[PDB]
């Protein structure tokens, strides 16, 4: 019989952990790109990256706010190299999936209301922000298993370098700002820390090593290529949304309120505002291809197949309720379906107050998806809209803010509707998966207890660490050495402005590869 | 609900101490605001044929 | 006896439902007769101070 109520205590290797810090040197088209040299004999091995960054204060006049996770968000690429080449590196984009299901790192990288919330400055002089600092976990593989797992040093030098995205890629601004002189004037400080153990007489064997490789396909293809597979682990595909047609200009954007319902009743916050208006006599400071009608005694307007209903309390004696029945109008030929953002509305009830002279609404009945918050501006008023398009005010136009977050899935922003309705993945020739429904996605998240999964095919079960990964092996003789993926988007309406974002289908390969420690450390690809 | 004439009552309506709120003319119809009251899950899972 | 002025009440006089009896003249009192009850032997075992 197996005791359960004892066991005996190895001891374990003599070591003793330090915290060290290290200041960074500066080199810079006109990417930012920081250098840490690691050298010292005492140290044996490190793991526990952590990059601090030193964020100023921000002055001037203008609406400005940081996105969600600044610190995730402003790493393009990390490498960690010795003198005989890479030993890793990832792309942000794979840092931030792998470090999604953390909660205690994001919140570390900076959210809070602080940050988030959308100030406003009044004059010249006012101060938006305080000088803070925010702290960024650079998860890697030699993490799994603590000690077992880390880094070794046989006693080489150990490079970090770490590439920064363009400080306009996590700032959310309108055009008031004075981005110019912020983009001069801005300065990246960086600080590496990490944790290293001095052990007495170290005894290091080989270890194997993932190496996550990405390869995009070209704009509205449904097809992409992965070559030189040998030994992959995994297998995974989504789709990013392209900007770059664009000026990228949204309506709204929550801030530090992140449900999707918070989404939509920033959107409906914006555009309630404009929807009803009271005036005294027709509303002036419209274009004129606005239809703007007057809101019956009884309080129901019909616009065509849709019934809205109005109440509107408090309202004076001398003025009436207009209802702005064409807001944002889409259509590709001129007697055909149209989308119409003022259909989307059924019931709209609120109280007009006289002291601040606007209206408080009170109860809505909407329809709005989170796609309505998700349609870039430019989209509306593009050449091959066969009407006017946007009947907003200019005060409202000025409202817009620029997004140019760079990990951006799916066509809105909380990667809620599914666009692909098909997958294929073929080996050599031979069809090795497909799919109709989600259900590889379904296993990515039972597997890793994530919310945010996407479409992945796994190979390796068994436990980490302890056991070799398995691997689906190619035959190059046989010739089943690439791995293609197609698939096929899902039909849209084409009087739904969503049909013409462009598409971008993203494979993620992660390869295998072997760290071996004859005479510094040095990585071969596995054949 | 009672069982017997003249003894104890279960009275949903005592369980309500203040009441306070806007009425509204143009929807004919009063939005009620803040409300202070005892009621316990319980209340809320009584079928209504009991 | 009773805790809240509108709730359950204990009387003992609510106890009786019967009393037939002849009243007397001479002694100038009442002689009761024949008298139905419930009255079990709490009701005498409880304290004068309660």
């Amino acid at each position: 019989r197996s005791n359960v109520f004892a066991v005996d205590s190895q001891i374990p290797t003599l070591y003793m952990p330090q915290y060290i810090s290290l200041s960074g040197v500066m080199t810079n088209d006109n990417q930012a790109i920081a250098s840490f040299e690691i050298r010292d004999q005492y140290i044996t091995a490190l793991n526990h990256l952590v990059l601090s960054l030193e964020l100023p204060e921000v002055k001037g006049m203008g609406r400005f706010g940081y996105v969600p996770y600044v610190g995730y968000k402003c790493i393009n690429h990390v490498s960690i190299s010795s003198c005989n080449g890479v030993i890793w590196e990832i792309e942000g984009e794979e840092l931030y999936n792998n470090c999604i299901n953390n909660t205690i790192a994001l919140k570390h990288s900076g959210y809070s209301s602080e940050l988030n919330d959308i100030s406003i400055g009044l004059t010249p002089n006012d101060t938006i922000k305080e000088p803070s600092t925010v702290y960024v976990y650079i998860k890697t593989p030699f993490d799994v298993e603590d000690t077992f797992s880390s880094l070794k040093l046989s006693d080489s030098k150990i490079t970090v370098t770490v590439t920064f995205n363009p400080v306009s890629d996590i700032v959310i601004r309108d055009s008031s700002f004075d981005f110019e002189t912020f983009n001069k004037e801005f300065v990246y400080v960086p600080e590496l820390s990490f944790i290293g153990y001095m052990v007495k007489n170290v005894q290091i064997k080989p270890s194997f090593i993932e190496k996550p490789r990405r390869v995009i396909g070209q704009i509205n293809q449904p097809t992409a290529t992965v070559t030189e597979v040998h030994a992959a682990t995994s297998l995974s595909v989504y789709t990013k949304p392209y900007y770059g047609n664009t000026d990228n200009k949204f309506i709204s954007y929550p801030g530090y309120s992140q449900d999707e319902k918070d989404y939509i009743d920033a959107y409906v916050s914006r555009l309630l505002d404009d929807l009803v208006i009271v005036s005294d006599g027709p509303p002036t400071g419209y274009p004129e291809s606005a239809e703007i009608v007057e809101v019956p005694e009884d309080g129901i307007v019909s616009i065509q197949d849709a019934d809205v209903y109005v109440k509107i309390d408090n309202v004076p004696d001398n003025m009436s309720v207009y209802l702005h029945t064409n807001l944002l109008m889409f259509g590709t030929r001129k007697n055909s379906f149209i989308y119409n953002i003022s259909k989307k509305f059924s019931a709209i009830t609120g109280t007009y107050s006289d002291a601040t002279k606007r209206t408080i609404f009170a109860h809505i009945s909407h329809s709005i998806n989170i796609i309505d918050t998700s349609i870039p501006v430019s989209l509306w008023t593009s050449q091959r809209n066969v009407y006017n398009g946007d009947n907003r005010s200019a005060e409202s136009k000025a409202k817009d803010l620029f997004i140019n977050d760079p990990f951006i899935k799916g066509i809105d922003f909380k990667n809620k509707t599914d666009i692909i309705s098909r997958l294929e993945v073929r080996f050599g020739n031979d069809v090795l998966y497909s799919e109709n429904g989600p259900i590889s996605r379904i296993y990515n998240e039972l597997l890793t207890k994530s919310n945010n999964g996407t479409r992945t095919l796994t190979f390796n079960f068994t436990p980490k660490i302890f056991f070799r990964p398995t691997t689906i092996t190619a035959n190059v003789s046989r010739g089943k050495d690439k791995l293609s993926v197609r698939v096929v988007y899902s039909t849209m309406d084409v009087n739904h402005p969503i049909y013409y974002v462009q598409k971008q289908l993203v494979v993620v390969c992660n390869d295998l590869y072997k760290v071996s420690y004859d005479q510094g450390v040095s990585i071969t690809k596995i054949m």
